This record gives structure tokens, sequence and C-alpha cells, in this order.
């Protein structure tokens, strides 16, 4: 599979990607990133990496819509099967959710359904938890609410900070990311008809 990733930020998700790609019998390999802005260490990593990248900064577009069908374009001109968002900021509009569904997946740093947002760290602080984690979904409309791939929990340690507590959490997004993108990839994982995650 042919696969883009998309960040707005560092890119560690990106990273993990790209290494675990490149191992032997991978079905995926990364042929582009997009970032929605400029001068983010992610597209230094993509580069370093020898993939191509473009920006296309979202705040160029009148609406959601159009800035979704510029990414669409990019990714037709360079054949893509499955759409990773690592760090992604921006939600996406029906339509292009529609077009990529059972292709497109997020990394969340919570366990869903726990923490929908893209503040989870300071709310599972807020709340008390002592045990979070982070999940792999299928994107759906609704923002992280789509079908669950995997997850992985991850101890909160009293004191943490949403540093300290997000560092601990994308050591384990770094395994389930690409542990969930070879699944999907292999064909393993797929979205069924019914709406429902089917292995194979
Ligand atoms: N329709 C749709 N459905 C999805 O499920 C997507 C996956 C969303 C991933 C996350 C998410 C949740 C909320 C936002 C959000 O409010 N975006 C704002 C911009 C906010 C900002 O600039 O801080 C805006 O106006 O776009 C950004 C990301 C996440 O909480 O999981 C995390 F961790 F990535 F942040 C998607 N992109 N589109
Ligand atoms: N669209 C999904 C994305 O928002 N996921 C969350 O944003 C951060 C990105 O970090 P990173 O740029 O170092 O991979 C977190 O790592 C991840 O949980």
């Amino acid at each position: 599979a042919r696969v883009a990733v998309l960040i707005s930020g560092t890119g560690s998700n990106l990273q993990a990607l790209i290494d675990s790609t490149r191992e032997p019998n991978s079905s995926a390999q990364i042929d582009i990133v997009i970032s929605n802005k400029a001068a983010v260490a992610g597209l230094d990593k993509a580069e370093r990496a020898g993939i191509p990248t473009r920006v296309i900064n979202h705040k160029l577009y009148k609406n959601r819509v159009e800035f979704d069908s510029a990414i669409d374009l990019v990714l037709e001109e360079f054949s893509i099967d499955i759409v990773c968002l690592a760090g992604f900021m921006r939600i996406l509009s029906g339509p292009f959710v529609q077009k990529w569904n059972g292709k497109m997946l997020n990394i969340h740093p919570s366990l869903l359904p726990s923490f929908k947002g893209s503040n989870a760290h300071e709310q599972a602080l807020e709340t008390g938890v002592t045990v979070t984690g982070c999940t792999v979904h299928f994107v759906a409309e609704d923002v992280d609410a789509g079908q669950i791939i995997l997850q992985e929990a991850v101890p909160v340690k009293r004191g943490d900070t949403v540093a300290t507590l997000s560092e601990r959490v994308k050591l384990a997004e770094h395994k389930i990311f690409p542990a969930a993108l070879q699944l999907v990839a292999s064909g393993t994982v797929q979205l069924g008809e019914n709406g429902k995650i089917c292995w194979v």
C-alpha cells in the first residue's frame, strides 16, 4: 500500500512510521507527507528520509471542503491507498472522510472513548485517572469516534505534567501506530461493510 501521512507539528509518529515501513516484509511505503503548517519539524524528518513533502496552508482556503480538496488532489497525484493522521490538527469535512472511509487512520493520545479531543492529556490529569493510553482508530466524521483498531494502556505517574505524560504516551503511540498501519496495509484488518471492524 502507498501511504500519505498528514501532520501539523513535530512528527515523532511520522518517524516511527517511516522506520517501520522500511523493515522487511512491510506492506506499506510512505510516499508523501503533507503538513497544513510551514516550518514544522515533521517536514524536515520527511525530507531527511527521502520522502517528498507538501505544505497546504489551511488558512488560505475559504472553507474546509476546499482545503480538503487540495489535500485530495495531492493524494491522487501520488496514488495513495492509505492516509495516516499523525499529529494532524484539522478536522476533515464529511465528503473527504467518506471518500477515505476504511483507508484513513488516526492516532489519539487517550484510551477512547475517554478524553476525546485535542487536549486529552490535560483532561486525563484533571480527571485524575491513574491509567490512560493511546488509540489507533479509523477516521469517521464524528471526531475521535471511528472504529478502534488498537489501543495501549500507559500509567499516569503522580505529579505528571502534560509534558511528562505526553512523552510517556508517545512511546506507546510509536508501537501501536506502525502495528495498526501494517494490519490495515496487509488487509489483515478492514472496516467491514456493516461499519464494524473485521479481522481476516
Ligand atoms: N471528521 C474528522 N474526524 C476525525 O475523527 C479526525 C481525527 C481528529 C484527530 C484529533 C482532533 C480533535 C479536535 C481538533 C480540533 O479541534 N481542530 C481545530 C483546530 C484546533 C487547533 O488548532 O488547536 C479545527 O478547527 O480543525 C483537531 C484534532 C485527535 O483529538 O485525536 C488529536 F489527538 F489528533 F488531536 C478528523 N481530522 N476529521
Ligand atoms: N492527528 C492525530 C494526532 O493529532 N495525534 C496526537 O497529536 C500528537 C502529535 O505528535 P507528533 O507530531 O510528535 O507525531 C500526539 O503524538 C498524538 O497523540
